[PDB]
């Protein structure tokens, strides 16, 4: 059951593009519920909607005539139903009844059951609606079963969401892996909370006799929230889709924003283990809170008496004042007595006293009247409660505790707390209240009477008590829970309230009594004393690293190996060790078998003990491949291997006392080098950027001063350089002199890197090939594989970015006018050779420059006109192969091509930016100004400016780097053309490899290319030598080249070039005597004069 | 290197250890010793070193004989000499300035990403937990902006600076490539370019 | 919250890995410009040196 | 701008690849238009001394 159920999320949608979007899809590869039904595996049972349903059925008639979807679909509330009429589907809103197989399918008057409306039975219809033709839509196909009718139902912001899709089948009972796509139908807004639902056969048996047809198949999978990348068409059709979660490779294809895939390893996400449990230790019971005084007198105080506190610094025993079986009653008017069992607060304030057991009624805080108002009644605003016990047993007497008396009215004290407890004459408002004269008066009655009265006077102690909240330190607590430690695993933990998560340890951490933990050099801390135990313990975080996927080219295969990034491998998954296969949708995207590096833990890969070179890198002289292993596995004997890489051939020079090796043969070369020269020209208008054409950010702007200056006078900077670096490497030529006629000097062929004016456009065959395998933005093009050929994307837009107040600009010279430069110098260097780099040019035959030129490397001049044929024919065929070569892969342009992509993906990063939120309600400045006033805009418009005004300062910043970087490759370009092409350099593998004989440059999209002719000896034999020889007396030596025996004679050669020539009194010079050169041989050497002496 | 590993911090192997780079050093020495400047051009060729030496004579322009009339002269001043280098670098530790340097600046850069953790940047606390048990939500998440803004900023800084320091070490890479193919592979004629 | 920003810490990871990555350039450009790994002499004294 | 947007009966308007809206359904009667922005750019001033 897999890749159905993708639908187009919206209706905003669009042209040719991969768009990576979240929402409740059904996940690829998840396991739907097949309802196999036929005739006694029977019924329409109702099934839980969840976050909605992907559903399907083999169908034609609409067996499957509806669906009711609700809460109960049955009781009480408000139902959906849909229904196949004959020709169209209905809808309502109404509670229906349901207890049944649904047979309630009474129907309107015109067409029922048919055209208008059915299940019309219920009382609730605040929604109806009459489709057209959506139920002949489904009988159109050709028979019952042979067709698969499908749907997406999603609920979300009181809507409910229909999609569907229609299509053929084969198989009455399966449901098949094709690909395809649901349209929208309809957006209802019927706000019912859907929780379950069942589909409609109302009691249908079909006429379609498969079976007798009681029967059908219908199929229903669980939406679940994931990352779809979804892939559109040039009709906006969604053609493609990649669930992110699926496995490595999906989840790798979806980071890149691609449907292939080239060899190489990639960076995906980050590993971070989850912990198993969780840690609370508290030190030793302590430090309890003083109730017992409050509480626990053995004769309470009277109402007068009223003993008071406040009381902080402590633990209460509350949880057990609260599970006390003995309180008549108690109350709070704060927070629940339940949670004052273990809450905190900064202090408590509490007191006792006593009541006849009537007057209880009045004495809570909440609660207000001439009893409590004078004699205790505190504030309201504590969290206060209140208690009352047995007075009528202890502290009463049978006449009623003449002591214990009633409450002393004072009708003027209005304060809480003040609410007068005092033993006087005092009841009125304002009236003079001395000891007992006609002015004044005093309540005296007796509160506490013995257990034997009625129940109404039985007295009760109280007390109350009264919770302080602030964010001060809350010095109050109920007891606080330690669980057991638990070692060598991630968990969550707390000390005395330093929390984190770790691993702790046991450890060897030495510290002082006084102190309770430790930090280290950065400042985190690391170990901590156990408050209960005193153990030492060490914390480690729990293991985290980066994620990075290695792979062949999904070109040649989908197989993939993982790299967990510096963790070791026992942290690493619950896993099944087969190599190739990563059971990954359900094991930590990943889950199979395992190798360690330096690196850290490997994946999927298999160790191969033969080295290789290195195909893609790994770490600590590990690489990996896709390679041939075992021939027992078919075609997948090439599996992903993993190995020490070879660094080099071995070989072994013979070194030799008296042995030297001398060339006998040469072969001319070409080497292509390619290098950048410059960037993209660009410019940005920030106030649009910033702004776009928001008058009031515009305004706001203003405040930030220079910056909108400053970025485009950096900028301009940039721009301007761009033309320096194009001049200095291509305008070294004095003058542009003509292109010859003849395309051919000395048997040497210049026709293909020379321009041709009988077939425009006008640039040498070679500059045609590289123009052609380069990718600009998006237009161009350039593929490894050999598979691609025409512009991506529009070229004179370079791809988009033109519209969001980004531009990019024009080169002052024109690419045509890059390949005048090109064909000047070619043109100057086949008929003037070095002149024209130092005098004006000289003209001289091409194969005489060629002389001079062997000349200059140390090989004599004639062995080039004695072998001019082969040289002529080495460099023909060597040309041909640059062809060969830049025809076959672009690989070689990787440089050219990479100055694009790094300019393609800075400013894609700074488009993004825009659409980016920065703490702002919302990225659309329209939202800020009409979703608020003024001064509320001005804050949520400053969020934005300064998130992407510092987004464009990113930006600058990089192309300030960039640009420095490509100067560099300006300067060595321009040197090269200066050195390799206007003359010879002798400097070792500067210009070409091997001996330099001349260099040819060519034009390409923003650098060049050099053509690098080199002369490299290729065949050797191996000689007998020394150092000087001694004649008569003296020892002569060589005045260039070596002495080397030829078997039977000894001659002198030119080391480049075995050349052997009689050792004559021309070619060697004298010195010394024969004594003084260490293995210096004896042997006679010629006179030219003495035979025509003896003439 | 210190701990490093265990802040979001890491620090990743080479891709050719110590044991492969002097691998390719002992490879390039004893090529030079045995072929002379013919293994950069050609393929290597053997050539005996007194030999090999006086070719290198003749290309400063000192005739040849002038090394094999005094090549035990010229012998003891190479061994001499060699060994006054072995004696220097076990002596002196200011002669590996640069690579001590490249050490410094990148624990510097580290060390002040680390401390900026702690910095405050006008929240009321730098730690989160602290942030989101004393205040409600409203309040925590602009407490919690000032921290993200603060420590996002701290990596655009470093990250900017580690972008510079990376240029600034390719130009030594470039220049030190280049010496290895013109004076070890060679005998560049550059006045003082080579020593 | 961190999500309300975009792209930062995306950006900031490929930047230092493409630093990470041309670490090994330099050290292969320097280093590997042998052709063949020439095996150690056995002598190691030649013509006095 | 009228359009060859061929874009679909349920779709109402084009976001392009940067997701600003590039064209949109007229809602009192169904074409597609496409829509570009206003006219902007520097201006540079050139001089003689
Ligand atoms: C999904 O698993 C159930 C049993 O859990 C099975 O009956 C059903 O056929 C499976 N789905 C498919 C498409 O086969
Ligand atoms: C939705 O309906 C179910 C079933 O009666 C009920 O448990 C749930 O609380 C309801 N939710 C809402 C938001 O009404
Ligand atoms: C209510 O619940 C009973 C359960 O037996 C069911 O028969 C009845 O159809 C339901 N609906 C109404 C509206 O009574
Ligand atoms: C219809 O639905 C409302 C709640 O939406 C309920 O109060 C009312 O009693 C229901 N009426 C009948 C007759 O079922
Ligand atoms: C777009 O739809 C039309 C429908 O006639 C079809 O002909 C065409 O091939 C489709 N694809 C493209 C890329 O135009
Ligand atoms: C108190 O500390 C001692 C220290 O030895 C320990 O044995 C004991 O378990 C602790 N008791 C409580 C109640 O924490
Ligand atoms: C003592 O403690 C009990 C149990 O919590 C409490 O109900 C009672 O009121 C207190 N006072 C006396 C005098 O027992
Ligand atoms: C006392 O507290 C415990 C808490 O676990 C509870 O199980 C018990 O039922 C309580 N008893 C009374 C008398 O409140
Ligand atoms: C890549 O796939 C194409 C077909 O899509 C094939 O022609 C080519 O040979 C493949 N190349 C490799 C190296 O896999
Ligand atoms: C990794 O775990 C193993 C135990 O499975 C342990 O022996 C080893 O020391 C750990 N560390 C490393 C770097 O391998
Ligand atoms: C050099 O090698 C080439 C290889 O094609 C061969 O044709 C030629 O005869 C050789 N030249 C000499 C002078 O040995
Ligand atoms: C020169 O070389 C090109 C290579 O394609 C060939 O077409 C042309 O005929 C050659 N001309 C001569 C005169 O050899
Ligand atoms: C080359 O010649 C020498 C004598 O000078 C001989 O000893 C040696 O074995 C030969 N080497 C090869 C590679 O043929
Ligand atoms: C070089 O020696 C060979 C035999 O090794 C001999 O045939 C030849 O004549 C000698 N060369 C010359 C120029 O005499
Ligand atoms: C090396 O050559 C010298 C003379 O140049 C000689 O004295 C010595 O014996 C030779 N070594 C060997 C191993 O033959
Ligand atoms: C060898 O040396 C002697 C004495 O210097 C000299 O006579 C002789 O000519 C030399 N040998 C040859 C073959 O020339």
């Amino acid at each position: 059951s897999s890749m159905r159920g993708v639908y187009y999320p919206d209706e905003i949608f669009r042209s040719d593009t991969l768009y990576l979007t979240q929402d409740l899809f059904l996940p690829f590869y998840s396991n739907v519920t097949g309802f196999h039904t036929i005739n006694h595996t029977f019924g329409n049972p109702v099934i839980p909607f969840k976050d909605g349903i992907y559903f399907a059925a083999t169908e034609k008639s609409n067996v499957v005539r509806g669906w009711v979807f609700g809460s109960t679909m049955n009781n009480k509330s408000q139902s959906v139903i849909i229904i196949n009429n004959s020709t169209n589907v209905v809808i309502r809103a109404c509670n229906f009844e349901l207890c049944d197989n649904p047979f309630f399918a009474v129907s309107k008057p015109m067409g029922t059951q048919t055209h208008t409306m059915i299940f019309d039975n219920a009382f609730n219809c605040t929604f109806e609606y009459i489709s057209d033709a959506f139920s002949l839509d489904v009988s159109e196909k050709s028979g019952n079963f042979k067709h698969l009718r499908e749907f997406v139902f999603k609920n979300k912001d009181g809507f409910l969401y229909v999609y569907k899709g229609y299509q053929p089948i084969d198989v009455v009972r399966d449901l098949p892996s094709g690909f395809n796509t649901l349209k929208p139908i309809f957006k209802l807004p019927l706000g019912i909370n859907i929780t379950n639902f069942r589909a409609i056969l109302t009691a249908f048996s079909p006429a379609q006799d498969i079976w007798g047809t009681s029967a059908a198949a219908y199929f229903v999978g669980y939406l679940k929230p994931t990352t779809f990348m979804l892939k559109y068409d040039e009709n906006g059709t969604i053609t493609d889709a990649v669930d992110c979660s699926q496995n490595p490779l999906a989840e790798l294809k979806c980071s890149v924003k691609s449907f292939e895939i080239d060899k190489g390893i990639y960076q995906t996400s980050n590993f971070r283990v989850v912990p198993s449990g969780d840690v609370v230790r508290f030190p030793n019971i302590t430090n309890l809170c003083p109730f017992g005084e409050v509480f626990n007198a053995t004769k309470f105080p009277s109402v007068y008496a009223w003993e008071r506190k406040k009381i902080s610094n402590c633990v209460a025993d509350y949880s057990v004042l609260y599970n006390s079986t003995f309180f008549s009653t108690f109350k709070c008017y704060g927070v629940s007595a339940t949670k004052l069992n273990d809450l905190c607060f900064s202090n408590v304030y509490a007191d006792s006293f006593v009541v006849k057991g009537d007057d209880v009624r009045q004495i809570a805080p909440g609660q207000t009247g001439v009893i409590a108002d004078y004699n205790y009644k505190l504030p309201d605003d504590f969290m206060g409660c209140v208690l009352a016990w047995n007075t009528r047993n202890i502290d009463a007497t049978s006449t009623g505790n003449y002591n214990y008396k009633y409450r002393y009215l004072r009708h003027g004290k209005l304060r809480p707390f003040e609410r007068d407890i005092s033993n006087v004459p005092f009841s009125p408002d304002g009236k003079p209240c001395t000891p007992p004269a006609l002015n004044c008066y005093w309540p005296l009655n007796d509160y506490g009477f013995y257990t034997t009265t009625g129940i109404g006077y039985q007295p009760y102690r109280v007390v109350v008590l009264s919770f302080e909240l602030l964010n001060a330190p809350a010095t109050v607590c109920g007891p606080k829970l330690s669980t057991d430690l638990i070692k060598n695993q991630c968990v969550n933990f707390n000390f005395n309230g330093l929390t984190g998560t770790g691993v702790l340890t046991p450890s060897s951490k030495r510290f002082q009594p006084f102190q309770q933990f430790g930090r280290d050099v950065s400042d985190f801390t690391d170990s901590v004393r156990d408050p209960k135990t005193s153990e030492i313990l060490d914390i480690s975080p729990c293991s985290f690293g980066g994620v990075s996927v290695i792979t062949p080219g999904t070109n040649a295969s989908s197989e993939v190996a993982v790299l967990y990034q510096d963790v070791n491998c026992t942290d690493v998954s619950t896993a099944i060790h087969a190599d190739q296969l990563t059971p990954a949708w359900r094991i930590y995207s990943t889950g199979n078998n395992v190798f360690q590096t330096q690196a850290g833990c490997l994946i999927g890969a298999e160790h191969v003990d033969t080295s290789y070179e290195c195909d893609i890198p790994i770490g600590a002289g590990i690489c990996a491949s896709y390679h041939t292993v075992s021939l027992l596995r078919s075609t997948s004997q090439k599996s992903i291997v993993a190995y020490t890489m070879s660094l080099g051939a071995d070989s072994s020079i013979a070194y030799s006392n008296n042995t030297i090796a001398i060339p006998t043969n040469f072969s001319i070369s070409i080497t292509t080098e390619v290098m950048p020269v410059s960037m993209a020209k660009t410019s940005v208008d920030c106030n649009m950027y910033i702004c776009g054409d928001s008058t009031e950010c515009a305004n706001l702007l203003l405040q930030y001063g220079s910056f909108c200056t400053q970025l485009n006078r950096a900028l301009s900077g940039i721009a301007a350089e761009q033309d320096r670096n194009t001049r200095e490497v291509f305008a070294q030529v004095k003058q542009m002199y003509k292109t010859p006629t003849l395309k051919y000097f000395g048997g040497f062929n210049f026709s293909q890197i020379l321009p041709d004016p009988l077939k425009p456009t006008k640039r040498s065959f070679i500059e045609d090939l590289l123009f052609n395998k380069v990718t600009l933005a998006d237009a161009g093009f350039m593929k490894q594989y050999g598979e691609c050929l025409g512009d991506i994307n529009a070229r004179d837009l370079i791809c988009a970015q033109k519209f969001n107040g980004l531009t990019v600009l024009p080169p002052l010279l024109t690419d045509d006018m890059i390949a005048a430069y090109t064909a000047a110098l070619v043109s100057g260097t086949a008929t003037a050779g070095w002149t024209f780099g130092a005098g004006a040019a000289l003209q001289i035959p091409f194969a005489m420059q060629m002389a001079y030129r062997f000349n200059g490397i140390g090989v004599t001049q004639n062995v080039l006109y004695e072998n001019q044929k082969q040289i002529a024919n080495q460099f023909n065929k060597a040309i041909s192969q640059i062809q060969e070569s830049l025809t076959t892969t672009s690989t070689a342009l990787g440089k050219l091509q990479d100055v694009v992509n790094q300019n393609a993906q800075a400013l894609n990063t700074l488009v993004k930016q825009l659409s980016s939120n920065f703490g702002a309600i919302s990225s659309v400045l329209n939202d800020i100004l009409s979703r608020l006033d003024p001064p509320e805009a001005e804050v949520q418009i400053d969020r934005l400016i300064t998130g992407r005004l510092q987004s464009l300062q990113t930006y600058v910043t990089q192309q300030l780097i960039r640009a420095a970087e490509i100067r560099a490759s300006a300067n060595l370009a321009a040197t090269k053309m200066s050195e390799c092409v206007l003359g010879q350099s002798k400097r070792v593998d500067f210009c070409g490899k091997g001996y330099h004989l001349m260099s040819f440059p060519q034009a390409a999209p923003h650098g060049v290319v050099f053509l690098h002719v080199t002369y490299v000896p290729s065949q050797e034999r191996n000689f007998t030598t020394a150092p000087a020889i001694c004649h008569e007396g003296k020892a002569y030596f060589p005045r260039e080249g070596v002495f080397v025996f030829n078997g039977t004679s000894w001659f002198i050669t030119q080391r480049n070039f075995f050349s052997p020539q009689i050792i004559t009194t021309d070619n060697t010079f004298v010195s010394g005597n024969c004594d003084v050169v260490i293995g210096i041989i004896n042997n006679t050497v010629y006179d030219p004069l003495q035979p025509e002496l003896d003439s």
